């Protein structure tokens, strides 16, 4: 029902250590990364660029398990 994910609020470009101002809380469908996992997140890097208003899936984190 209303899961919030994790949106990139901006684009992230590859290779680029995520900061707050990056991400944002949304419900989505298909759900992606929790939004309560955003602190955790930072600092982590994505390995392809995610344009504005991808859903942050597990797969694009470079060291995400949760």
């Amino acid at each position: 029902a209303n899961q919030a994910s994790v949106v990139a609020n901006t684009l992230i470009p590859i290779n680029t250590a995520l900061t707050l101002v990056m991400m944002r809380s949304e419900v989505v469908t298909p759900v992606g990364i929790p939004a309560e996992d955003i602190p955790r997140l930072v600092s982590m890097t994505v390995n392809r660029a995610v344009p504005l208003g991808t859903t942050l899936m597990p797969d694009m984190v470079k060291g995400y398990a949760a």
